[PDB]
């Protein structure tokens, strides 16, 4: 089969040049739709994106939006078993910028994650989730506007790696044997019917993704950036990401120890302000931000503990569904909707399109059109102070008013 | 050197026959003081539980103490480098039955955890702590009556084994090269300057911690058992715990498919009720811990997510200081205070005693001492309801009288 992908005649490639995005007026940029509801929320997306780069830049830039394909869908138009085609991800690497809907991965063919697999097939070793509190958002805790943290969550190691055997097979036995008898290993509780997973952390894999923080709380003015890890416990990966991400902080941004440690200040060299590097042990981190939220800000974390941190945090400011999230790389980046694929509403027009429509902020943004971004923003925060939301909001409160998924993509444009 | 420690001239030593405990009306009960603030904490859980004992019995029972060591004391007593003497593991097996106050373990010796030590070299393969509201704590949010969960986190295995090596090292670079020449590994992203961590699951391990968590649900009449993993990225061992957990409920204990699955419904052989065996996805869970409470019950999950879940629930409730804790095993079983040892305040006779209190509850409905046990419950839920409490709480309420350490565990007595 040829490529069932139609570019856009109207419409130019992003392009590359010393790290740094040449955006032209008529980017051409890839979506793919998304399983579930991404039938819901990927046409909210759109037509609220366009509207705010209307409504920024009066008509003078405008989106080509080609469309790609993943997951159910993919088979659909390739067929059996094509669930991730090769040319999605040329495209994706090829034109720099994309979106995507949410995805599940099938169970019983021995496929592993399809969003994992974007992310490590186009090495995106950022994963970048922002959480703030939008004010009029329901939510379980008593003071959610204390938190506006950003996530940097490594994206291409840890026990994501997929590296692992099953239980009783030969493979797995071999590996035990391994360790056992050519290691020494004597910890191995129940050698028998034993399952066995590979957790790897590199240098270069954790200083990549702490130097992306850094620079970024560098950016943006933030505060601090907290290093978080189970390094009492594992020692020689997640203690040695505490152990490089400080002395990258050291190497390359001058930080210098704070008192008697172990923190360090880092000054900005743009603002002269003094950034504060630090570290929390990962279960002590999930009281904290619970208990003293308001003391953290870009938080830097190995890919199991930031995946469990991003949905704590999204939980507790009322953002579950509503929480905006990118895959950045050195050559591209994906930003996606980041919920599950609900299929009991899928096509019912009921969903939240809060998150995709936020992570599409998030890519206006990375654009460089942070005016239209903006406008998401401002859009987002009166429609949500409006009370005219979709139902997981408006079952949670009082006095709202009921809206379909796409009335509220509707009543974010209004809010503009 | 000869022991150390003293067994209680009056008192007699608990027994086991056919996995049930004959407690003796003076039982002789090792406890480990414990580092920093175990020296304020520890005599006021004796004091308050002497108290309860001495009301519940009117003086038929009392409880014999006998000083173990393990931590800095340890090194006090018995030298340079013992921080966890054997006699400290042939004690809490032959005594059955012991409680210890927090311990901290040195850096820049290589030394492991010491309560991590505790639990495997005894193999108390459970780590039980229970999550409850107690009327009149100050929480982070908005509901935290509808928390009431108990957590069976597995002890003896996963990433806690400890089986792990540095970057670099001779060690490492072995084990990589295994993995990549012999098991044609090809997903470790940076093989150079890499930590590998291995993270072993067994059926056997899973099963014993599942068969507790269900005959735990059955004696108590609980509604649920959820078994927590993180399945659909570590197939083999967080796929393979939640597979062999249902496994075990429907072998041993009748489990059967409730509709079309995949929960599972199993009897309650005393009262009949349906127990609902069910699973949930680990980031999942810390969001539904937060906005849906009150469906969850009793929790069985892999060693590392049991202690994040733990400690995320603890801090919802407000009881971050005062979560009881316990580590059972098929000969023997150590309660524990489940906070740090919080040096900077110790020996100040400041800190909140609640935890190690509450483990002691605990201690006491294990030994089939449940009038005690009720009356510590009833004098902790009558203190804090009094609003006499120690700073931790007293800091974040308004007409709070302020207490001592020592004074809280007073009025713990007071209120029984």
């Amino acid at each position: 089969m040829e490529s069932k992908v139609v570019v856009p005649a109207q419409g130019k490639k992003i392009t590359l040049q010393n790290g740094k995005l040449n955006v032209p007026e008529n980017p051409i940029i890839p979506y793919i739709e998304g399983d579930g509801i991404g039938v819901d929320v990927t046409p909210a997306m759109l037509k609220v994106v366009d509207a705010a780069v209307e409504k920024a830049y009066k008509g003078e830039r405008k989106i080509s939006w080609m469309e790609i394909y993943t997951g159910e869908k993919s088979t659909q138009v390739y067929g059996q078993d094509v669930w991730l085609p090769a040319e999605t991800l040329d495209l994706i690497r090829e034109y720099r910028v994309a979106i995507k809907g949410p995805l599940t991965t099938p169970v019983g063919g021995g496929i592993r994650s399809l969003n994992v697999a974007l992310r490590q097939e186009l090495d995106l070793y950022i994963c970048l989730r922002p959480v703030r509190y939008y004010q009029g958002t329901p939510s379980p805790v008593k003071h959610p506007e204390l938190t506006d943290m950003v996530i940097f969550r490594e994206n291409s190691e840890d026990i994501y790696a997929g590296i692992e055997w099953k239980a009783d097979s030969a493979d797995a036995e071999k590996v035990i044997k391994f360790l056992r008898e050519e290691m020494g290993v004597k910890k191995i509780r129940f050698p028998e019917h034993c399952g066995i997973g590979i957790k790897p952390c590199s240098e270069e894999g954790t200083k990549r993704l702490v130097r992306a923080a850094i620079e970024y709380a560098i950016a943006n003015d933030r505060d601090s950036v907290t290093l978080v890890h189970k390094g009492n416990i594992m020692k020689f990966t997640e203690g040695a990401f505490k152990d490089w991400g400080y002395q990258l902080a050291r190497e390359e941004f001058g930080g210098e120890l704070i008192d008697g440690g172990p923190w360090l200040k880092v000054k900005n060299p743009n603002t002269g302000k003094e950034i504060v590097i630090k570290d929390v042990i990962a279960d002590a981190f999930l009281q904290q931000i619970l208990l003293r939220p308001a003391e953290y800000d870009v938080i830097a974390c190995m890919n199991l503990n930031g995946d469990y941190i991003s949905d704590a945090l999204a939980a507790q400011v009322g953002g579950i569904g509503i929480a905006p999230g990118a895959n950045i790389g050195d050559e591209c980046a994906l930003f996606e909707a980041t919920h599950g694929t609900a299929p009991k509403y899928a096509g019912q027009d009921k969903v939240n399109p809060g998150s995709i429509i936020l992570s599409a902020e998030m890519m206006l943004r990375h654009m460089g059109w942070t005016e239209a971004a903006d406008l998401i923003v401002k859009g987002m925060e009166g429609a949500i102070n409006a009370k005219t939301v979709t139902y997981d909001f408006e079952r949670l409160m009082d006095g709202a008013k009921l809206l379909k998924c796409s009335e509220f993509g509707d009543a974010i444009i209004e809010n503009m």
